[PDB]
């Protein structure tokens, strides 16, 4: 049949374009989401309508928590219960806020690692101990060498994101699984922000003055798990339209 | 009084003692932090007292996650305050270290791993600042970025920990805290290695094929709490003997 | 039909990288040193498929006096050829030990002319001449844990990791995207190929090229100054 | 005897730190420079009136040329001759200034920005190592080699040279007991004809204390990289930008 792929945080913006752009290059789908249930469905609907019996949703917290490997377990198990097979995982799913050093921190702590680095590992765990072209995709962040102020907590997990892609390419790599990762700078801004800020960011970047569209994250994404990139593992790419290159 | 003070994290043995001597040595009253090596606390705080009188106390902190760890890490740093009323320089050097592969319940290993390597330095840090040539230096690894095989969440902690060291450098430099670090390759090896074991390693350093002293490392560690380090923060100093540039 | 330079294209990477582009309709200039032979073959076989894609040119890309000119020539080569250039592959290396205990300054003028000031002269034509244009440098995915007595030739893939950045900042608003694809060990010049993660041997010259055309294509149109590793993990593995 | 260091571009500024620290630590020093001759006999007067016969000066071009190796060769050979002994090598000479990609001619731009900041350092290294305790060779670097300024491509590309041969000479070199490290300034000492109000705009982007590093405070990385307290580090280049390359767009 034709292969399955979990994408984490998949009900909007970057996952959903990533579950989209799979579906439209054949893959059948995991939508998982936490609280975006309207919008999950939404998509596995639109996608099913497409063809038939091709997306399923699985709902899951993936705030850090003794029942997260369980968590991470069930969202692995529901590609092979729907699909029968789990060809590629993309862990992209993210809590991002400001956590300043001068909610309380064990649950900012458990929120922020937990998404942007526990969960990918141990989604990483199970997706390889229940196995072709397999591999894994980590949504990193360009700037994780030039934060954003007040972002500790964030930084850290994304740059253990990045230990991760490396670590987990080494030890899966005799599987034949491939991990890697995509790293936007600049890509679809907060719905919280306003538009004069969300225009400061847009003229910091190089290469055309604005944010990257989903879409463009995507297509990385997307080249990552395809044919094209077999001996490609551990390599993590830029997507950020040259902001990464900018002197403050 | 006007002697400075600092904490050491896991400086009852190895690398933090050497770290609190050296720091001792260069007139600083030192808290020595332990977790199971109480004898060894003890006996070097009474070592230190003996050449100079009341100048150092221990505090015991186990530095694993947990609700409780924010409660612990601000103890540590009131210890401090409490023992010599100010804290100029925290050292995280405490560390667990063993292997975790992708294929101890697991989210034990990750409250050890990712508590002590980095929730752990991070909740120090906020303590440390709340608190306020006032430094930081974080114990990292050289070998982050070619690591050992199936130490993944010993990775990802200690990226999130060069993570923290540049985000929190770039926080505190507004109040003069400068934050840095300190990146090993081999140093002491484990207690229980075989010497044919010990020697596989050492050979593996180009400068001198063999590992650093515990003192070298303090002596980078010094350096960078000194005022020839004023402009210095955001640094990862490597003390590796060369072993980060060896290709397989 | 939007055409493309790639230099060193008569063997072994840069005539995967030709093939490949041509077979995704680039119009193509192959650039040779001493392979004339090779370098005619391949335009033969591309003009049998397409007629009139392919056409060859030589120039010397050590580093001298004349430099500047024969990349110069090369660029024009494909505006006289196609009207156009939009790809430009910087494929052609030099490649020997230098210990640090031919002159030195011939090793100089190869292995820092080819890797690096070519690419430079080569970028700068190009953009002088100046939509979906972009510039592929071909790096090294072992630059941060180089080969012992390989100093020089380590310069000038570092060197090159610098163009590449600096090129994609400068020109990012002429819309010119500037990359780099960084292979580990791919073409031999078994133990080697023993040390590799994924599957234990070299990856092949397409699997290099299949990184170029992703970063050409329209797939790539947000990426600038990146540089992706096609080394099968190789730079991961610690000594 | 008193151990021996050449710092290349020693005359002024940086480099004339470097030797000041690096004399005042108990080096004897070759002062080179390539055009600041004034400065540079005046710099070594200084220091011999201060301890006799403990510094030299030697001029040359470090742009490349097929001469450039034996002016590389005559500067390790100047320290030889003056004290007998070559213990340290500071590569601090550097030409910096724009090269668009879109008066000096682009050859000439090659050999100067690439010679200086790369080939020079590379022959001075073979010549260090080739006429041999603590040795170590310290490499002036540049913190924001991956943020670079707009229009300074061959600037940049020596600099990342520079960062390369460090990396390939400390792993060469480590085997003789050579340690070949870099200090990397993020902004330190503006350029003397930039206005203040460009260096003001400078200044306020360095997160700690929104200042320049004084030329001190990098004599100081060096002095700690030659020094007993760095004994096992080699191939490691330390920043000394005040945060400066943390600070996104
Ligand atoms: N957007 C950018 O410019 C940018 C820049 C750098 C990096 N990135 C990275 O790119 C990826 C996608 O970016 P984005 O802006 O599309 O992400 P986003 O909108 O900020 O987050 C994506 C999804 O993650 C899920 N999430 C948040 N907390 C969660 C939790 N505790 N448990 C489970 N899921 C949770 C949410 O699901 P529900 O909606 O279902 O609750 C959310 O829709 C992320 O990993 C992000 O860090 C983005
Ligand atoms: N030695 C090396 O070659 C090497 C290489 C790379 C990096 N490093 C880093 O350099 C630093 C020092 O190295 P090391 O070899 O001297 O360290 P170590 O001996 O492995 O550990 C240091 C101390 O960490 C403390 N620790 C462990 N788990 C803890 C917990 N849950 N709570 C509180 N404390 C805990 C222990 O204290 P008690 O003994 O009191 O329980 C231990 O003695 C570490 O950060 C290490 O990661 C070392
Ligand atoms: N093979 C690998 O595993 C590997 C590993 C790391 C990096 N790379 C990089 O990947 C790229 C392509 O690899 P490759 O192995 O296919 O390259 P290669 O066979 O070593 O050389 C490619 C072409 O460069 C041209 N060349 C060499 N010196 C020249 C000079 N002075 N003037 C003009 N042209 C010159 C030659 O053209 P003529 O034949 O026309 O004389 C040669 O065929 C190179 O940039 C290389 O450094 C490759
Ligand atoms: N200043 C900063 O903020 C900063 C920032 C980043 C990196 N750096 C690096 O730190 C080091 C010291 O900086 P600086 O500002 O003190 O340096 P600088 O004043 O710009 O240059 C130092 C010396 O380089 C020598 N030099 C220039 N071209 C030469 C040539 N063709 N041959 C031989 N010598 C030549 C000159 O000697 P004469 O005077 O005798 O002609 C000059 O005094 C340099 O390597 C620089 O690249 C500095
Ligand atoms: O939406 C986000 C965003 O605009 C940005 C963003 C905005 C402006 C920036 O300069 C930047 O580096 C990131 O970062 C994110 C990181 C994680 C995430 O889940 C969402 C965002
Ligand atoms: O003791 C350790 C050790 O020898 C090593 C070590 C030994 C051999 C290696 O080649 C290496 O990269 C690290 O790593 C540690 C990391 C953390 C820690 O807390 C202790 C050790
Ligand atoms: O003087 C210099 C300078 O201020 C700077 C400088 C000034 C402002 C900046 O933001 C910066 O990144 C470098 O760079 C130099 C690089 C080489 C050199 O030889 C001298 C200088």
């Amino acid at each position: 049949e034709a292969p399955a792929a979990v994408v984490t945080g998949a009900a909007k913006r970057i996952g959903r374009a990533i579950a989209v752009k799979l579906h439209q290059t054949g893959y059948r789908v995991v939508i998982h989401y936490h609280n975006s249930a309207e919008a999950a469905v939404s998509l596995a609907d639109e996608l099913n309508k497409e063809r038939s019996n091709t997306a399923v949703v699985c709902q899951a917290d993936l705030t850090n928590s003794n029942v997260l490997p369980a968590s991470c377990e069930e969202i692995i198990n529901s590609c092979f219960r729907a699909f029968g097979r789990c060809d590629v995982l993309v862990n992209n799913a993210s809590a991002f806020y400001p956590t300043p050093l001068v909610k309380t921190v064990e649950t900012q702590v458990a929120e922020l690692i937990g998404t942007n680095a526990i969960a990918p590992f141990l989604l990483t765990m199970s997706f390889a101990q229940r196995q072709s072209n397999l591999s894994i995709v980590n949504l990193c962040d360009a700037m994780v060498d030039q934060p954003c102020m007040a972002f500790s907590l964030y930084n850290m997990g994304k740059h253990a994101l990045v230990g991760l892609t490396q670590s987990a390419a080494l030890e899966l790599a005799p599987y034949g699984i491939r991990v890697n990762g995509v790293a936007p700078g600049v890509s679809l801004l907060p719905v919280a922000m306003g538009e004069e800020e969300k225009d400061k960011w847009r003229r910091k970047v190089p290469l055309g003055r604005r944010e990257a569209s989903a879409e463009q994250i995507a297509d990385a994404v997307i080249f990552l798990v395809s044919g094209s990139a077999q001996y490609i593992t551990g390599s993590i790419i830029k997507v950020d339209g040259g902001l990464s290159l900018v002197h403050a």
